[PDB]
């Protein structure tokens, strides 16, 4: 069916549970075994989300490799993108390296540090200009060079610089600033004005390493984001729009990352998102 009046249909028959645990049903399971081993305890925030181990991303170091990030490759969309958890205190150094090894431009980070009283992520980026953080477990020193803060997000420009060859690059920090603690935003409008910034600023292009998305778990918000901009992306693409099929890509993104989009309302809300960024696409 069509996005928009299957969106209708459900709605009027109260059935997104029932959609979402089909879903669910259906997903991949691959193995997780690196993620279990009991020397990355520390390095894992939810004993219940682990990357799969045909897709996760590698650290360049020979003692430990694991970092709880995966790589969603869309071949059509001709998109690609690392999810990953929000950076616990033991892992921001290995975040860095990630982003460092990886060649990406973009970071997207979609939680507060705290939420709900409770911390969801450390402050793995400098407040001030004047006090830079340096990792010395993986030999990097990260700079704050501007901050512009707006309504619903936060963009910064921070210097990363690899302490060993001296070499630095220009990164991109876009923080939305907005989500709810509770439930999914009424209106799509503030997501999709910042998927377009993200999207203007050349991070999620071919020329530059796959952007770096995360929340707290790395699976829900996080999920939403990739979820709306390949389905947009591919609308452009083809010759019939009405053929993207928001639940098939969904299934596709779930063999790179269990998990993604973690309840019913994220579902809702990701359609939502999609339908309305159509019409102002054009
Ligand atoms: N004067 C000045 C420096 C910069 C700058 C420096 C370093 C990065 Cl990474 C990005 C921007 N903009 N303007």
């Amino acid at each position: 069916m069509e996005m928009e009046k299957e969106f209708e249909q459900i709605d009027k028959s109260g059935s997104w549970a029932a959609i979402y645990q089909d879903i669910r049903h259906e997903a991949s399971d691959f193995p997780s075994r690196v993620a279990k081993l009991p020397k990355n305890k520390n390095r894992n925030r939810y004993r219940d989300v682990s990357p799969f181990d045909h897709s996760r991303i590698k650290l360049h170091q020979e003692d430990n490799d694991y970092i709880n990030a995966s790589l969603i490759k869309m071949e059509e969309a001709q998109r690609s993108y690392i999810l990953t958890q929000g950076p616990l205190p033991n892992t921001v150094g290995h975040f860095w390296e990630m982003v460092w090894e990886q060649k990406s431009r973009g970071v997207v980070m979609l939680n507060r540090v705290m939420e709900k009283g409770s911390l969801k992520c450390a402050q793995y980026w400098p407040q001030k200009e004047e006090k830079e953080m340096i990792f010395e477990d993986t030999n990097l020193k990260l700079t704050l060079i501007s901050e512009d803060i707006k309504s619903y997000y936060t963009v910064r420009q921070l210097e990363l610089e690899n302490l060993t060859t001296q070499e630095t690059r220009e990164i991109l920090h876009f923080h939305y600033t907005t989500w709810p603690d509770f439930g999914v935003p009424e209106s799509p409008a503030s997501f999709l004005n910042f998927l377009f910034k993200v999207r203007e600023s050349g991070s999620l292009s071919p020329e530059h390493g796959p952007v770096v998305v995360h929340c707290s778990a790395g699976i829900g918000r996080s999920g939403t984001f990739c979820l709306a901009d390949t389905c947009l992306l591919l609308m452009d693409k083809r010759k019939d729009p009405s053929s993207v099929d928001i639940k098939k890509v969904l299934l596709e993104m779930r063999k790179f990352r269990m998990g993604l989009i973690q309840t019913a309302d994220q579902l809702r809300f990701s359609y939502l998102a999609v339908i309305e960024g159509a019409k102002f696409i054009m």
